[PDB]
Parts: structure tokens; sequence; C-alpha cells
């Protein structure tokens, strides 16, 4: 939350200086998309390659399944991604093919 708030304020400062007013709602909509993924430090009982970006909700579901099975959770840390990398890793193949 702290880094998200910092990003919103920092973007807003440029437009405030220049003289264009943009409500922070719009900036927050994008910034939510920026911080929607985690990174894996160690695999363990999970089948996740180290250094692989992963969806947050899917990671939590996988951990919920692996602890129920009896496997230790993977080392998952939230990570910020640039817009380019964030957009490159979509889900549907028909969209990603373009």
């Amino acid at each position: 939350r702290e880094v998200q708030i910092h990003l919103v304020r920092e973007v807003q400062e440029v437009y405030r200086a220049q003289g264009v007013s943009i409500h922070d709602k719009h900036i927050e909509v994008i910034v939510r998309q920026m911080l929607r993924r985690v990174t894996i430090i160690d695999s363990g009982s999970t089948e996740f390659l180290p250094g692989s970006l992963i969806d947050r909700a899917e990671f939590e579901a996988e951990n919920r399944r692996v602890v129920a099975e009896g496997g230790e959770p993977a080392a998952g840390r939230p990570v910020l991604m640039g817009i380019t990398k964030a957009s490159l890793a979509t889900d549907s193949w028909l969209s990603a093919a373009s």
C-alpha cells in the first residue's frame, strides 16, 4: 500500500506542476494492474520454476492445495512490474498472439 500511494502521488505531482488536473482514481486503476503478480524465490513442494512471475490468486490457491497435500509453500514475494512486462504476460493466447 505504501509504494502504491507513493506512485500515485508521484505521478499526480507532474500534472499538478504542469497545470492539468487528473483525478487519482484513474491512476489507481492502472497501478492496481501494476502490482498484481508475485515472484518465486524457491520452489520446494511447489512445481514453480525459480524466477518465474505468478498470479497472486493462483499462487494462493496452489499454496492452499499444497499445504492440504502436505507440501511446504513456495517462497513467494510480491513484486512490482513495469507496464510492458505486465501486459506481455496475459492469459488468452488469441490476445497474446498480437
